[PDB]
Formats: structure tokens, sequence, C-alpha cells
């Protein structure tokens, strides 16, 4: 049976990306998304096309709130519900990719109480919190799995980012939810060392900007970057993904690869 | 009207909060001890405090848990944040100085042996991260709603967290990544509040004063863990830390985090 | 043509598992060694008989002191000749791997003859080596017209993942390492213009020296979190074959770990 | 009883001077070390001395990595010896050392030898090579001292760089040698605890700027420091160290301070 692989906001840019790749070197994909049901099944449709049954499409908030069922769903609920929609279909799941998140500015100034404390379960939720559960869950189903029966290459890869250093100016929460983050992958990594899941992070820089984003701005922006000056592509980022699940890192576990073009080494 | 500088201490009731927060008023500042169920430890300490220099220490008891709480609607995390900065001004009509010393610290395990997992999460990282963040928030509001000429000159923030997060504590796994989430606050706050003179640093102790329940046995064990003098570190040298980070000393400083471990994160399994 | 790597220190061991991990991509390789002679022509067979001309060697002590020839020949000297060996052979060099490396004890407490000799070795190979190296590499990439540079060049740094928990005993070591580090960020941010990207390969714990004793080897294997093993030489390659790879072409100036966890433990 | 010894190398102007005052005034007795300012050394030794008698000393050596003549040439680790060897052989106790001393220039990895050799010998020495040796001839003292005529409080201090996550482009050998120094701070920290020797950096990020730099040039480096838009005065870094020399750091070893005002928590 072909391996199987979670990519959460798989719908577009990036998270679109890793799913393919890992679809294309042969795994089926449970493609999961919050908003964009367009994209997240125009996709699935040629996944499918390309392969016969390859591609679901789960569809959840992550953000950590409930959602209506009688008694409401709470976030942890949810996640434990994708890991879940796979061995329900495909009775496996070896990988799995936190990649949905939410981005935008929560500073600390000025020039709405509750305008804040529902970006802090927005940003918190998608970043950090979502991605704690998911990981939880996807591992117990492996330690429940008997031992004769287990996969053979389960591998955890939490996007994070490599510019949460030098912090972006009014981004607080989502710099939290980040290094939050990071700190989850290390210590997933040390705990669920022993069931032998591997959990590393990869730390883009300047990658795909905002769909949003205008020109002139695009420019400013990968103009800053050392190496080659401009932002990455989806795949120079989603190969560090394929790279990061494949035989030739097995060994590799609670680590960090930036793809950031030497953006990082910069100074204002 | 020069008047002795505030400090709002979360977790002063007991251990490091409590040094911290008398190590604090010893120096000169006014001190609102905050604490959560340890009612009646912080009223010791306000009493001890209060009979050495009148008014110069209050309490408020909060959950910073982020969980809502009963009052017409119930009170969010964020609101009974925004009343602990607000007690100082309602009290003596400053705060110059916050500590995030509050922290839960408990297991959290990913694998099996509900709603303890929910509670744990909330508060968890209620407590080590997203309190401290209304709280640098509320606190930054403050200073900026504040006349630039009725502006304090050594306005600091100290947020308590872990030099060893970096390696993992096994089984740990919210609480390191809440450590962390300060860590991103701090580095963050700093950089956000520096136009106003705020300053925003961390303490990172390895071993102090060990857990109040833990066995002699397993306390000694760790102590010999520590390359530097085979200890952990004593509460007043943890203080210290914080006492100088608050001062004019330190003034330059902001976005760091210092470590008192004693070598403890140097050494490898 | 076909790239070429310079791999320094690739007689045996990793650098030997690195060496022959490029090779099989398609790389011709330069073989460098200091001592180990033997070894490093028994695979420049190997790999030569795989491939004719697809390897040669060339012996240079690395450690900060001056040679023989009419006057001394500087550390920059032999490494500068080491670059135009490749260039000299097959006219191009792509990949630059600094592997040789001195790994032992230099106790702050307790002659000095020792002392002024291990620093130059020590830093010579882990830092100093590795500086004019890569400075001799991307002069010739700068001296090349535009038009015939090469699409792919990439160096590769051997580092510690342990560094920030120094083994107790090993000060110069632990200095040069982090010096080394210094320079993969300062190289890769300075030569990203010259399109020459500069990273680093972290182990843990890998093909333990080769004197160690099978108690003690057991030992430090049980303290990895993952599999309680050391790493293979071939799992330290892999990521050197990637990092040279143009699945990484976006990647410079970072380092990736092997450690299987091994630097995420506290005593 | 007697006054702590502290050795401050490049204590003759700016940092190192600070310092070697900042010392002073606590109560310590000094050893103002210079390479080539031997006025300012001699101006600053005599104001300590009259505050105070015989409470500070000059010593001339060149902590660069190349032999001196005297029998046979001399290597920099005897020099670094000769410098501890001055305290005991004057005060009978060297209780702080702080490594300020520093070279600092470009060494551009592009054209634009003997003018590299004698670089990295400079650069890499003063930074790093010699700060091991003053430092092992600090820790052998200690050793070889008697338990109960040991002192209470052995503080080394290195000078590093805040600013070495990102790279001065152009500075390469100066890089390296800071990273190298912080590797000292980490290691010697390690082995030098059951001496009770305690071993930490300062990170300064923009101080007294190097003079002969144009008002406009040193205008346009301190609008970039985050806080108080300046560089910092001599005064807030020697503080860091007066702070780390005293037992209200006592427990304080292996870590680095940084005194820069939020500069390197910045992005280009
Ligand atoms: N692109 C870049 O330049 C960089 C990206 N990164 C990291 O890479 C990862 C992906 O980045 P990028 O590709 O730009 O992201 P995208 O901007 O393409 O967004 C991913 C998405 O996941 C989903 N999502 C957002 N919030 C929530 C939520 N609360 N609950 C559930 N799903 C949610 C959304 O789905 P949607 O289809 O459903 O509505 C959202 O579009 C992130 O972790 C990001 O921080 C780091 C540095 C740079
Ligand atoms: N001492 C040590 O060994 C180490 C300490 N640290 C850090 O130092 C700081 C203090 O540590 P330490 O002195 O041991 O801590 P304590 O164990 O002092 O506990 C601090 C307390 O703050 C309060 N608190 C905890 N959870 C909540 C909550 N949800 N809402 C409100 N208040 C809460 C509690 O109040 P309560 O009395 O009022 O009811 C609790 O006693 C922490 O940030 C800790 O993480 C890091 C490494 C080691
Ligand atoms: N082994 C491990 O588990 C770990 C390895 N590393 C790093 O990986 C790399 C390879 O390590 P490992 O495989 O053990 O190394 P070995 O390759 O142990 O040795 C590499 C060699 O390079 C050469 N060399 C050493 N000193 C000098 C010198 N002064 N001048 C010139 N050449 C010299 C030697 O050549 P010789 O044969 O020709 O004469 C030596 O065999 C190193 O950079 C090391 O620091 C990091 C952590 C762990
Ligand atoms: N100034 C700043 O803004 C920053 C400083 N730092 C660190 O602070 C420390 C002091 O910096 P700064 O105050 O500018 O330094 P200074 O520019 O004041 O120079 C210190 C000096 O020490 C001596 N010295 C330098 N090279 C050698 C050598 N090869 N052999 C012997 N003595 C030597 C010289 O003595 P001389 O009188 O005798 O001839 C030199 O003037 C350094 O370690 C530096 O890396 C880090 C970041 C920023
Ligand atoms: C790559 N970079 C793009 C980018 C695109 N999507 C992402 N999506 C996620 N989930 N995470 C990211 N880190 C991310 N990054 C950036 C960097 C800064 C700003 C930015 O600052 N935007 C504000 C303007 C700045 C401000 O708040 O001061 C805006 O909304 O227009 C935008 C995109
Ligand atoms: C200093 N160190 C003490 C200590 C005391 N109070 C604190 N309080 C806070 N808020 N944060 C801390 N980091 C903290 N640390 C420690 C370290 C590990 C264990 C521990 O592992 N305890 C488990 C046993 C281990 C396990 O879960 O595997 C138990 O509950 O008995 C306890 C105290
Ligand atoms: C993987 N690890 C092996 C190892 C093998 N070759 C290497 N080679 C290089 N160039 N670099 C390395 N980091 C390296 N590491 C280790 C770690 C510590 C000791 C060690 O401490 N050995 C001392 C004993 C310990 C001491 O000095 O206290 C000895 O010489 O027997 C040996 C091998
Ligand atoms: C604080 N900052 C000053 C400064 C002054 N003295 C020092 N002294 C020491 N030992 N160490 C330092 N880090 C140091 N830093 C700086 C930063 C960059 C340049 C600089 O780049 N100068 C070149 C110009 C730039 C280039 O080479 O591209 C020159 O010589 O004019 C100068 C001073």
């Amino acid at each position: 049976t072909a391996p199987v692989a979670l990519v959460t906001g798989a719908a577009k840019r990036l998270g679109s990306s890793i799913a393919e790749a890992l679809h294309a070197e042969g795994y089926t994909v449970c493609l999961h998304y919050h908003r964009s049901a367009a994209d997240a099944s125009t996709l699935a449709a040629t996944l499918n096309a390309r392969r016969p049954n390859s591609a679901i499409t789960v569809q959840a908030d992550l953000s950590n709130v409930a959602t209506a069922s009688s008694v409401p769903v709470t976030l942890f609920s949810r996640c434990s519900a994708l890991v879940d929609a796979c061995y329900m279909h495909w009775g496996r799941c070896d990988v799995l990719v936190n990649n949905a998140s939410s981005f935008y500015p929560t500073p600390l100034l000025r020039k709405d109480k509750e305008s804040l404390e529902v970006a802090a379960a927005d940003l918190f939720g998608s970043n950090a919190i979502a991605p704690y559960f998911l990981i939880k869950a996807f591992a117990q189903r492996v330690a429940d799995t008997r031992a004769e029966q287990r996969g053979t290459s389960y591998s955890i890869v939490n996007m994070v980012d490599a510019m949460t250093s030098q912090p972006l100016l009014g981004y607080t929460m989502y710099t939290m939810a980040k290094e939050a983050l990071e700190g989850l992958t290390r210590s997933a990594a040390l705990e669920l060392a022993s069931l032998q899941i591997r959990v590393n992070g990869v730390s883009p820089g300047l990658s795909v900007l905002p769909d949003d984003m205008p020109f002139s701005v695009q420019e400013d922006y990968r103009r800053k970057v050392p190496l080659y000056q401009r932002n990455s592509s989806a795949e120079e980022v989603s190969d560090v993904v394929i790279f990061l699940c494949s035989p030739k890192a097995k060994y590799i576990t609670g680590t960090c690869i930036k793809v950031d073009g030497g953006y990082s080494l910069t100074r204002a």
C-alpha cells in the first residue's frame, strides 16, 4: 500500500506545491483547507486524474475556537479528525506537514477588544496549537498500530519562519506562534523519537510573496535577498520538504532547514 | 510630586516571584503583588512590606489561564490582564516595571499511559505567553496614553523564561512551546516598544529553587548536574539579574535573555 | 564537461563517503589527503575504475604552518595550489567540501610546543585552511568570464552539532568549528553575488573514531534519541549531495544537523 | 586582606579604558595592558594611581599570533603568560580578566598574500588565540593556588560582538575570530566551573564608534539603533562588565549579554 500524507493548507500557493511533490513521489495526499474550497478541489481533481484515488479534501477551521456540531467541537477534536480521516480512508498516515497559517498584524501600540482575542485564537491556533494536536493524534495512531505493521518512514514537518529572530514589526503574535512552533518541533522530535517519528522544520525567508501585495512592493522585498535578489519559488521550498521526508534524511530530526537565500544574514 | 516607581510582579506570592518583588521593593519601588491561589502568602508578603514602608505593596488575585471568569458578561483573560496594569495606575497612578513571572509548569505527554488537555492548553499557554502578551500591551498603551512630560524614565519589562528550552525537558511540550513563544514576545515587544523607551528582556534560569514538593533524593540528583557549584541557584541569584535589568546600569539593554543556569545548558546527555 | 568537487581529507571515513557520493552523482572528484596516502590512492583507483579520469589525489598539510619546497610555502599557498590543481587538471572547480579536521583534547588545566602546535593544527584544518580555500575558490569563479561560469557553485563546510554543548576538554577544537560556522555565514553572504552558495553540515555522532573501545562506542550510541545509534557515513554524505543538488539552490549560509536529536538532550 | 586584581587587555582607550576605570572605581587594582598606546596607558595609570597609590600598572605586548624578539623569539603564548605573571608578580593575585583588545578591519574574500597572512594572525591572534592563552594562564594560577588561598570570585569576561549572526560584509576573518571567542566562552565556562571561574561574554552593538568616521557616517549608523537611535556610551558597556564581575552574577557563567539596543533585532 502507498504512503499517505496529510498537508494542512494544501489549497493554494506553497501547501499546494508541497502536496503535489509528495504525490509525485508517490504519496496519497489528504489535502486540507479552510476557506478556499475551490482550489482545494480543483487540485484534488488533477491529482486523482494523474493517479486514480490519490487525493481527498478534508476541511476544518484550525483556529483555536469551536464550531457547531449537540455540544460544539473544540480545536482538538477537529484536528484529531483529520489524522482520523486518513486511517478511515487509506488506513495509514505517514507524513504530516503543518503548513496552514494565519499571518497579519497584532500591534502592541496604535492610531475592538475582540478583534484581538480572536486573532489570538487565529494566529496561535493555525501556527502552534493546531500543530500540537495534529502531531499528537498522528503520534497516537502510530503508537496504537501494532509494531509488526508500522510504516517505515513516519515524518513530520512544521513550516516555520527563518526571520523570527529579527521579528517583523507589528507581527508579535505571529512571531510568538512561530517560535512556539519551533519548540514544538524540538520537543516533538525528542519525545516521539522512540516511535521512530521524525519531526523537522523548514524555515522559508521570502518565498512566494502574497498574491496580494503589489509589484513595487514585491520588488522592494525580493531585492533584499542576497542570493539572486529574488524571493523563492514554491519549488525551492517544497524540495526541502520532500528531501526531509525521503530516506536520504532518516537520521535527521529536531532540526530546522533555512531556505532564505541568505536573507537572515542581512542587517538593517 | 517626585513619587516612587511602581512594579507589577505576577506570581509574586512565593518562591521566585516573592524574591523578585522584595528585591524590587528594597530598591525603592512600590509593588503590586499578583497571585492566583496563594492568597495567604501574598498577604503575608504585602504585610511584611507595608510594615517596612507604608503603602508600598498591594495584592491582586487573577487567573492568568486563557479562559473566562464569571463577572454582566464573563471576563476574558484580556480584560483580567488590563485590570492588573490598571490596579497600579488606580492605586499609585503609574507602572514602570512589569515582570511576567507567573507560570504553570506540568507535563503534557504526546502519548497515553481529554479535557485535562484543553485546560492545560489554556493554562500553560495563557500564563506563560498569552497573559504576558496582554500585559505588555496594556502596560505599553498607558505609557503612550501618558504625556511625554509625565513619563517615567526607566520603563522596564522582564519576562521570566527558561534557559533549558533548547534541550526540551521530556514531556513538557506545551510549556516548552509557551516559554519560547514568550521569548518571541520578548524580542518582538522589545523591537516595537523601543520608540517609547520601554526595554524588554528576559531572565533565563536553569535550576533555581527546586519545586516545593520534590524530595531531597531527587533534588540532589539535579544539583550534581550543574557544572558551577553543583547546586541550583538561590532565589536571590535569579532576582539579582532582574534588578539589574531594571536599573539604569542596563538602560541600553533590550531584547535580550540573560542566563542564570550556572552552566547547566552547556552539558550534554 | 563534468562537474568537479574538491573534498579535503577525502582519504577515508566521511570524506571518503562524501567524495564517493559526489562521484556517483556524476562529479569528477579531487581527493585531498594529509597522511593517508595509501587509502586515498585505493579510492582514486576504485573511482577511476568505474570511470576513467574521474578522480585525482593531492597531499597537503592544512595545519597553519609554513612548509619546505626554495622558500617556505605558507598554508595559503598550499591551499590556493589545491584549488589550482582542480583547474589545471579538469579546468574547473564547482564544489568544495571542507572535511579535513584534526580532533583532540587541549585541556585548559594541565609542554608548551605541544600547544603552539595543537593551535596551528586544530585551527588550521578547521578554520584557517577552509578560509583560504574558499577564498582561492571564489577568486577562480570571479576570474572566469561571466559567460563561461558553472551553473551550480556549492561549498559545504563540515562542522559540529555539539558545539553549543562543548565537549569537555576540546576548547581549541570547539573554537575552530565555531569559526567554521562563522565562515559559512560570512562567506555565504559575501559570495551570493557570484552565485556561490555556502552551507554547513553538522553531524552529532557518526562513524566513531576507529580506536574507540566497543564498550565506549555502545556508550555514546545509547545516548542518541533516535535509533540509539550513531549515524552512518552515508547519512552524513546524503546531506552533502543534497546541498549540492539543484534541489537546494536557494539554500545558503545555513547549517543542517544530522544528529538524530542528540543535541536536544541535557545531562 | 586584599584588593582584587583585574587584568584588562587593550585598556588604553575607548571601551577598554572605560572598563579598567569602572573596575578600578569598584575597588579592583588593575593591570592596564596596551599594544601601541603607551602614552594613553600612562595617563590612565597616573590618574588611577593618583586616586589610589599603587592600584594600577601597565604592560605592553602584541597579542597578535606572531613571535617577537627577546634567547629565542617569544611566542604569543609566552607573552600571554607574562601578562598573568605580571599580575601575580606584583600583587600575588589575578581575580578578573577582561579580553577587550581587538583588531578590526576588512578581509574581503575577493581581490579588489603577505597582506592576508599578517591580517589572519593579527585578527585571529588578538580576538581568539591570545584570549585562549590568557585564560589558560589565568586558570592554571588558580589551580596552582591552594583551595584556601583562592579568591571568592573569579570572573573572566570576553568582549564579543552582537552583530556576528549578520556578518558585516567584508569582515570574514574578524567574524570568525569572534565566533571563536564565543566558543571559547562556552567551553572555558564548562571546563573551569570546577575551579569556580566564571566565564562570560559582553556583546556590544554600537558603542564609541571608531573615530575618524565622518559625523554623517556615525549619525547614519545610530539612526539604525531601535532604542534611543544612538550608539551606546562606553559606560553602558563597562556597566555590564562590572555586573558580571559582581557577586550579583555569581551564578552566571557561559552566557553572553547584549548591549546593542535591539540593533540585532532588525532586518534589512
Ligand atoms: N510565503 C512566504 O514567503 C513564507 C511562508 N512561511 C511559512 O510557510 C507556511 C505557508 O506559507 P504560505 O504558503 O505563504 O501560506 P498561504 O498564505 O498560502 O496560506 C496557507 C493557508 O492555510 C490556511 N489557514 C489560515 N489560517 C487558518 C486557520 N486559522 N485555520 C485553518 N487553516 C488556516 C488558509 O487556507 P485557505 O485556502 O483555506 O483559506 C491559508 O491560506 C506558513 O507556516 C508560513 O508562515 C514562512 C516564511 C515565508
Ligand atoms: N525555579 C526554577 O527552578 C525555574 C523557574 N523558571 C521560570 O521562572 C519563573 C518562576 O519559576 P518558579 O519560581 O519555580 O515558579 P513558581 O513555581 O513560583 O510558580 C509561579 C506561580 O505563578 C502563578 N501561576 C501559575 N499558573 C497560573 C495561572 N494559570 N494563572 C495565574 N497565576 C498562575 C502561581 O500562583 P500561585 O501561588 O499564586 O497560586 C504559581 O505559583 C517561571 O516563569 C518559570 O517558568 C525556569 C526554569 C527554572
Ligand atoms: N565522526 C563524527 O561522528 C563527527 C564528525 N564531524 C565532522 O565531520 C568531518 C569529518 O569527521 P571524521 O569523519 O571523524 O574525520 P576524520 O575524517 O576523522 O579525519 C579527517 C582528516 O582530514 C585530515 N586532517 C586532519 N588534520 C589535518 C591537518 N592538520 N592538515 C591536513 N589534513 C588534516 C586527515 O587526513 P589523513 O587521513 O589524510 O592523513 C584526517 O584523516 C570533520 O570536519 C568533523 O569535525 C562532526 C561531528 C561528528
Ligand atoms: N566599539 C564598538 O562599538 C564595538 C566593540 N565590540 C568589541 O569590544 C571590544 C573593544 O572594541 P573597541 O572599544 O572599539 O576597541 P578599540 O578600538 O578601542 O581597540 C582596542 C585595542 O586593543 C589593542 N589591540 C588590537 N589589536 C591588537 C593586537 N593584535 N595585539 C595587541 N593589542 C591589540 C589595541 O591597543 P592600542 O592602544 O594599544 O594600540 C587596540 O587599540 C572588542 O573586543 C570589540 O570586538 C563589539 C561590537 C562593537
Ligand atoms: C514574504 N512576506 C510575505 C508572506 C506571504 N504570506 C505569508 N503567510 C503566512 N502564513 N506566513 C508568512 N510568514 C507569510 N509571508 C511579507 C512580509 C511582510 C508583509 C507586510 O508587512 N504586510 C502589511 C504591511 C506592513 C506592516 O503591518 O507594517 C500589509 O498587510 O500590507 C507582507 C508579506
Ligand atoms: C527546576 N526543575 C524545577 C522547576 C520548579 N518550578 C517551575 N515552575 C515554573 N513555572 N517553570 C519551571 N521551569 C519550573 N521548574 C524541575 C525539572 C523537572 C521536573 C519533573 O520532571 N517533574 C515530574 C517528573 C518527570 C516527568 O514528567 O517525566 C513530576 O511531576 O514529578 C520537576 C522540576
Ligand atoms: C563522535 N565522537 C567521535 C569523533 C570521531 N572523529 C572526529 N573527527 C573530527 N575531525 N571531528 C570530530 N568531531 C570527531 N568526532 C567522539 C567524542 C568524544 C571523544 C573523546 O572524548 N575522546 C578522548 C577521551 C575524553 C577526554 O579527553 O576527556 C580520547 O582521546 O580517548 C572521542 C570521540
Ligand atoms: C561600531 N562599528 C564600529 C566599531 C569600531 N571599533 C571596533 N573595534 C573592534 N576591535 N571591534 C569592533 N567590532 C569595532 N566596531 C563599525 C561598523 C562598520 C565599519 C566599516 O565598515 N568600516 C570600513 C568601511 C566599510 C567596508 O569595509 O565595506 C572603513 O574602514 O572605513 C566601521 C565601524
